[PDB]
């Protein structure tokens, strides 16, 4: 059991497939998944294949195997989302592509942080298409859970669905896959809003292709961005319009988290290190005038 890669993705070969998600017939956005095919061929393979719907009908199931408007029935604030019963929709259902339940693989990653996708399960060797994604670390899971991928994009979309209203773990407005399935290599990641704005910006700027710290270019984003909520403004569409507004200023405020991350992670500590050493110095130097004091004293 290993720390889950942190670079995004972990390897450019893995497979990576989406879901879009809905929320109480509200389209939310984009989540972006890369499957560790490398690590768990097998199980991301399944993942892979439900996220297609290629396989077709489903043996015991009698559904296809597909996510296609698989809701997610069970989430809990600060620890998971629960999805994938494509059949029951409750958690007592779904089927994997090679019969209802298949072995856990193995379990050579931890659930160390948000974001990552691992096999919801009935026990030893139950996988079958139910998942979650973590929205923290969830170490009291590992070697219990096959941890199979991670979210790339979209990250922000989980947190949404992290926090919906819900009676017990079971989400009060729908909660469901509109759409599902694999991206090509160099296909477009699909994170633009699908609202026919012109709107080509991630809906969160940690997702975006830009470096978060030049400034320069979040305002050219920012313009944009303000230009098309003005056109909602003058279209009278003002909720379309404080969607826009409200998007420069998460763009502002990603631009602002990435410099002062940035800063805390590398010249915090070169300064720090550097006041040190110079503390050294001062040292050494009243030191050198002491030895020279007493001497010609």
């Amino acid at each position: 059991s290993h720390p889950s890669p942190q670079a995004k993705p972990s390897n450019p070969s893995n497979p990576r497939v989406f879901f879009d998600v809905d929320i109480g017939g509200e389209r939310v956005g984009r989540i972006v998944l890369e499957l560790f095919a490398d690590i768990v061929p097998k199980t991301a393979e399944n993942f892979r294949a439900l996220c297609t719907g290629e396989k077709g009908i489903g043996p015991t199931t009698g559904k296809p195997l597909h996510f296609k408007g698989c809701p997610f029935h069970r989430i809990i604030k600060k620890f998971m989302i629960q999805g994938g019963d494509f059949s029951n929709q409750n958690g007592t259902g779904g089927e994997s592509i090679y019969g209802e339940k298949f072995e856990d693989e193995n379990f050579h990653y931890k659930h160390d942080k948000e974001g990552l996708l691992s096999m919801a399960n009935a026990g030893s060797n139950t996988n079958g298409s139910q998942f979650f994604i973590t929205t923290v670390p969830t170490p009291h899971l590992d070697g219990k859970h096959v941890v199979f991928g991670q979210v790339i994009k979209g990250m922000g979309v989980a947190k949404i669905l992290e926090n919906v209203e819900v009676k017990g773990e079971k989400p009060a407005k729908l909660c469901v896959i509109a759409e599902c399935g694999e991206l090509k290599e160099g296909d477009d990641w699909g994170i633009f809003p699908k609202d026919g704005s012109g709107d080509s910006h991630p809906d969160f700027p940690e997702d975006a292709d830009v470096d978060l710290k030049d400034v320069d270019k979040i305002l050219l984003i920012s313009e944009d961005l303000k230009n098309i909520g003005n056109t909602f403004f003058k279209s009278q569409n003002w909720e379309m319009a404080i969607k826009k507004y409200t998007k420069v200023l998460r763009y502002v405020e990603g631009s602002r988290a990435a410099a002062e991350d940035a800063d805390g992670a590398k010249l915090q500590p070169v300064a720090l290190s550097c006041v040190l050493n110079i503390g050294a110095c001062k040292l050494k130097m009243s030191d050198w005038q002491g030895a020279v004091d007493s001497c010609l004293e």
